[PDB]
């Protein structure tokens, strides 16, 4: 089997992407944030504290003839950005772009933190990291991909995120029309439960490539590109007037600037992030100070190849017995 679904930016900055997901019988369609950095499929629901729901579409398990309470199971997750959610668990039928999993754990939120409430466009998350990170207790549950894998034509999914435009998540096949050149594959460590890999280096604008190993995670659920302070300083040094602002929470730059590109290495291959992908707009409405899309990972504890990086590539998440990651230009 295969599946193919369009993923759409939630706003004009590509702060996140939503993908429609069918849950239950009859189908209840929710727009979920596909997140290769976590491993829980959780949704706003009829059980979510009413004051914490503000415009989201909810899953109502009592209206699904295939929903079953997973007795005794609870979940609770906290994300790198400080947001969180928790609740109980149902199993139900879940379909993405024509690909159906029966008995998928659907984690129903009883509580969500303010950042979730305040984002009306995201109805929940669909985790695509390794199932070892799933938070369901006392019996850990499998991700949608893990459940689907054996049925897929090939045990893979691909992320093709757009810049200020829709893109695609495919399951079970590689669309050879969706990229240019070849896909370069690179080793993955699953030791921390992430799609963790090592970039071979970087360049800033038309500058020379610096060969250096940068371990980090391919994370569709993180907006920005978080890299070591040395790398980030080298980038922003090429933007007149750019500076790190403790008050704002990272590098800012004059909105009048033209940003240089940023290149990262995948083996001997190179992925070029155009300068415009690195612009996240005014820090507050009407400001001429703009927020940068490349930020330091110092104090995160890990480097994160988030959407800023991934949307410059066609990315293969290869869930073979030994997982690997592939990157192609597009």
């Amino acid at each position: 089997s295969t599946g193919s679904a369009t993923t759409t930016p939630i706003d004009s900055l590509d702060d996140a992407y939503i993908t429609p997901v069918q849950i239950g019988t009859p189908a209840q369609t929710l727009n979920l944030d596909f997140d290769t950095g976590s491993s829980d499929l959780w949704v706003f629901s009829s059980e979510t504290t009413a004051s914490e729901v503000d415009g989201q579409t909810i899953y109502t398990p009592s209206k699904s003839t295939t929903a079953k309470l997973l007795s005794g199971a609870t979940w609770s997750i906290s994300y790198g950005d400080g947001s969180s959610s928790s609740g109980d668990v149902y199993t139900d039928t879940v379909s993405v772009g024509g690909l159906t999993v029966t008995g998928q754990a659907v984690e129903s939120a009883k509580k969500v933190s303010s950042s979730f409430t305040e984002d009306s466009t995201i109805d929940g998350l669909l985790g695509l990291a390794f199932s070892t990170l799933n938070t369901v207790s006392p019996t850990q549950q499998k991700t949608f991909f893990d459940n689907a894998k054996a049925s897929l034509d090939s045990p893979v999914f691909t992320a093709d995120l757009g810049y200020h435009a829709p893109g695609t998540y495919n399951f079970g096949f590689i669309d050879t029309t969706a990229y240019t050149g070849s896909i370069t594959y690179t080793a993955v460590s699953t030791k921390q439960g992430f799609w963790e890999w090592t970039s071979t280096g970087y360049a800033v604008g038309s500058g020379t490539f610096k060969s250096t190993s940068i371990d980090g995670i391919a994370d569709t659920g993180t907006t920005l590109l978080y890299l070591p302070a040395t790398v980030v300083s080298a980038y922003w040094a090429q933007v007149s007037g750019a500076k790190s602002s403790s008050s704002v929470g990272g590098y800012v730059f004059p909105c009048s600037a033209t940003l240089p590109s940023f290149t990262f290495g995948v083996g001997s291959a190179r992925i070029v992030i155009p300068g415009d992908y690195i612009d996240f707009g005014p820090i507050s409405t009407g400001s001429s100070s703009c927020f940068g899309g490349i930020q330091s990972s110092a104090g995160i504890g890990i480097n994160i190849f988030g959407d800023v990086a991934l949307k410059a590539a066609f990315v293969v998440f290869n869930g073979a017995t030994t997982p690997t990651l592939g990157f192609a230009s597009k």
